[PDB]
């Protein structure tokens, strides 16, 4: 077997990837999710009940289907990048980065010795399919995206520092707590959020690295398409399945 | 402790009853529809990857809201019929019932000996809360709800005889399988299905039963209203899941 | 390896058995009922919201312990008993036995082909430990032990012609199910039912079989150990954590 | 989206198909089976301790890679039948088939009505993709397999009635079960069990049926390949799990 | 939907509540815990066997009854925090506090930007029932309290500066981890550790905070109460759970 | 009951322990392997995908069997290690130490206060069975066995001082991570490797420390226990399955 062609890395510098957010939690909710035909799935370990065993259970499911898996772990931690990425999670988006030295160590998190400080377990990991994958040890580290979060004050006072960080393939900006750090709690939609966060993405366009970006609201969606943004999540599941149900309900009261 | 209200029971004779199929078949997912307002939710054992114990998980997620919880087992078994009483299933919906002596037996199903052959277990149930509900064995028979599908020629064949039954609360319509039963599999909407469906319920109502159906039709969910029907579940979580992330993509492609 | 000696089964003939019901349906608590010192724990399939896979984790707790695990199934389902036995549970507690052919059938259902109808699966059994007991085949059926439930009006009606079924090890009597079918439910320490329970235990004794049964009430279970009661259960792992925390909350209010 | 072509029911007719047995009850065991290149996976509901919701999630992961899954019944019971159908499964091996009459239900369980009586549930169903495939209910009978098992005198007493059957699209011989009913109890191999088993493969083979068995004995495997026998299951994951590490340790003792 | 109101938190003020331990790591065991009365449930995520999603499944059991759930995490770890706060915990017991410094970073990981540092995930979280609290952004930090464990030497010498952190509404003696502190492992009850425990509930209390500490022995709970201790913890379910079954033993041996 | 004696411990002075690596994350595979006949079996909570539930389940299956459980955590982070203490892992691996400051915080990690860090929990720890082990705070420091992984250059750089830290029990060699660190990832046999493997093992042993190290090299592994290596795992389940499996289908391709 040849390693996994990571296509969502890929096509960050040739097309705009829709995205999906997968807080479900579940095996049997991702591969509905994975039916639809999204550019990328963010199974989400930050902010929804997962962990390594629920990520696993998720990433087996969607496998069957075209779509890109992607994994938020809770933090930057590099025992937790570790296990993710030894489970066969190829991209990674690391919430609240906030200064180089962070971004540095989360690319080096992503690699094998000498070059990183992934731990290496080829013989276990569902990533190498437990060796199946002749030359793993070689071929890992090239299918492997790193993507990081500006959404704090101090992440957009480091901004120009990690856009000239190697390793980091895209900056994703996360309007709810961008908003709320910038006192606009709950409102990101506010034309003081929205300059900074347009400024952002044409600021990491402008220094070569992908921008994504989430919004449930079309019209936003939408405007960040028009400026380029190369991976924007346009919805979340736990979202859509409570609006879906209380719509359906207001028609019979 | 006093044993829990069924209200879903007592509202069969005062109030038309919205509900939502429960397939998703997860105590995470369940939660999530609970909280909508749905006056019924359907757990579907019948339907849906789902086994005693993920069906205890989802009873105790819907408990702490008013939604009343429905419990759809695989078939009309003695033995799991007891199993799910005991986990604390108040309503039972039994697929596919074709007989007065079907129903009779799911009557008996339902109630503690010597009138019926319900297992007696209540040191270990739920739904005698372990005996925290100290009269349980005495108030239990009057709490339980039981609804039966029918859904075949046969059910339709012996209709009166099972409207006829002592116990039988509610007849539900199931019209997948009946589409499928009367050779328009896929295509419930065809007059021949619906004509069958308009009298079927009528006959119900006559018989002082309640009438059940699911459409996912808004239009023919407000017939059904129109009509009198008790009992109408108006979509299925699967279905609006999936439905809302597609319609969502199709704004993208 | 040999295979694991029924020690309970043996015991049938040596000694009077002090049991524990099991109905947490969880393996931490199986283990925590099996440091106590029970002679055996009874893993309740009929009554908790157990199925194969968590009554397995429950052996697999217990093993490491001297207490002799004995499993109820939820009814005398002969591809249950098949599924029961491989896992490893070496004596099964039929329910709701009514008639020598049933008690003839549940033998069948727990002996090889050609004498019997236990499905052969060795290569997959936790029973054979994967056919490391190499001889399990052969000696399988020597360390099964059968037992009956009679707790029905018409398991009395019986209790002659299931005495004489050769196979079964012991008859236990179900005080709930039996003071129900006798028309006082909730109500077993009746002298109307104690009489028939005592007469019960003294014709299983007569005919050469063990007796068994459950009392929470310490007067009536040291009664029946007075009587010769070869397996008698003493109390219930739900009712006991139930009891336990109220008793403890009440000297606080 | 069109149905799941079912490859293991074309393959019946135009090669020889290598199988492996999975009873480790796992979705993270069935995918490594799955990355080896088997033709076939056998997820054991029978042998191995598997419910609906264990086999979905090995279902789930092994549907990335080539090899087709057929999933065994703990019996063949009508309405897990419909269970296992509708979490997806597409080619079922029913356990001890001793009848025509038997062989026929089994062909109705796995066809929707009006000609077959498969529950319909398309809307809940993995199988239909949750209605993602669109003509699902129409398309769906085409691409389900019924694999039946003879492995009783009964069964031998009644082959040719059971080929006679329309709709049973293979015969699987079952020699543990077979060997033992015949009073050669692990012991397969000798010449009465295998003369009867050579026999029962060119019966099935000359009424225009697929042949299949197990042996994990390379020479019997190889033996029947040549006889044309058209699914062969060449091992059990159990078995070689705990082979491989018993001839490891006996290297260093 | 309204914000649900943390009646453990207003009632620090008002009466003192009587707590139960629960460390059986199970929604089934957690809600047989949730049905005695208990003014709070511990869960335990530090010395039971509970990760995020089986903490999840006990908060889901416990929501029905009017016991308030209190989380203790593993560490004052500011992700963990994150993650039992966003799965709907109100009440957070921090372990071995043992600085001002320490302290004001556990109120900051409990409230949101700008004034804090808890992530803003509220379309994903179980807190703000999927965002159908509709004002949930504004009205979360109000409900959320926050108690501090005070069990080490390092701990006692940083009492008073720990006191003046406001954000802290308790602070919780453990005496195990405390006696083991002093050199008493295993003998809390020595004068030596009573005498510093009584002064510490004092200071505790001068100071306006809520003290908290738990005693299985009755005496001592009693004498803690009368000192006015808030929240005093009566007992453990694995400790009540083995010493029921062990005394209930011991009347037969 | 009197503390689980640590014979792994015991045997680090007297004999050579064969092991074998469990990363199937499984209890019931983990029962597979205990029933071989390892010294002792490490279950990977490193690079397997495990948490403290699964660890504990697999300990739970080990403990009816004699091969000794050694846990490895992902890290040596002190509030998991305090985890696996009380679910009842009584011999930790941690990997990547690479200091005697690292050690020494290890040391103290699996210690009681005072003399060390571990968090005192005895009432709720299956390590205590929850107190039924009546001596457990005063007997439980014995009973540990502390492995620190040598597995990086840093490692290297500081091994005489590693070596030199009271309660190391012994130093286990990473080949995976050494080979990597050392610019010869996946290539462990290279004479360069090899030679700091043999230099480093001589260094362990004259400390008067257990040396330990993996080689699923059957020639390795046997050179490595000639140089007197007193813990030598041989072998991975998760190798050794997929191995088994494709060898087997190369027999019939
Ligand atoms: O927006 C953010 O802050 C995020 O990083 C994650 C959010 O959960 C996501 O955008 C959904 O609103
Ligand atoms: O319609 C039926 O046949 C049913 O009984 C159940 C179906 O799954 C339900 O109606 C959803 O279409
Ligand atoms: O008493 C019975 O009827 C039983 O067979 C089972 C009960 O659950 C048990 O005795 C506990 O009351
Ligand atoms: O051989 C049989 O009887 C079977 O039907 C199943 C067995 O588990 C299989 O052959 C493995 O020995
Ligand atoms: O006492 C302590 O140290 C605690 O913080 C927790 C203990 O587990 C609890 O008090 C039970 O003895
Ligand atoms: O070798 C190492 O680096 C290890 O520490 C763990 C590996 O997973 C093990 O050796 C198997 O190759
Ligand atoms: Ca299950
Ligand atoms: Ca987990
Ligand atoms: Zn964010
Ligand atoms: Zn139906
Ligand atoms: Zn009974
Ligand atoms: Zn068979
Ligand atoms: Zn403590
Ligand atoms: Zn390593």
């Amino acid at each position: 077997m040849v390693n996994t062609v990571n296509y969502f890395k890929q096509k960050l510098k040739t097309e705009q990837q829709i995205g999906m957010w997968v807080g479900l939690a579940d095996g049997y909710c991702a591969e509905i999710a994975a039916n639809v035909g999204y550019d990328w799935l963010l199974i989400d370990g930050e902010h929804a009940p997962n962990d390594v065993r629920s990520i696993l259970a998720q990433l087996q499911s969607i496998a069957a289907y075209p779509s890109q898996a992607v994994v938020r772990p809770v933090s930057g931690d590099v025992p937790l990048i570790k296990q993710l990425l030894d489970i066969g999670a190829q991209t990674l988006l690391i919430p609240m980065v906030e200064s180089a030295e962070q971004a540095e160590l989360m690319v080096k998190a992503t690699r094998y010795p000498p070059e990183g400080i992934r731990g290496v377990g080829a013989a276990l990991a569902r990533a190498s399919r437990w060796n199946n994958i002749s030359d793993y040890l070689q071929t890992a580290d090239e299918q492997i995206c790193l993507l990081v979060q500006v959404e704090s004050k101090k992440g957009l006072d480091n901004l120009d520092e990690i856009l000239n960080v190697d390793g980091v393939d895209g900056i994703f900006i996360g309007p709810a707590d961008l908003s709320a750090a910038l006192g606009y709690r709950g409102n990101p939609g506010h034309e003081f959020v929205q300059n900074i966060i347009v400024q952002t993405i044409q600021k990491i366009r402008a220094a070569g690295k992908a921008a994504g970006i989430l919004s449930a609201d079309e019209k936003l969606a939408k405007q960040y398409l028009e400026l380029g943004t190369e991976f924007v999540a346009v919805g979340v599941d736990t979202s859509l399945l409570m609006k879906s149900m209380k719509q359906l309900l207001s028609k019979f009261k």
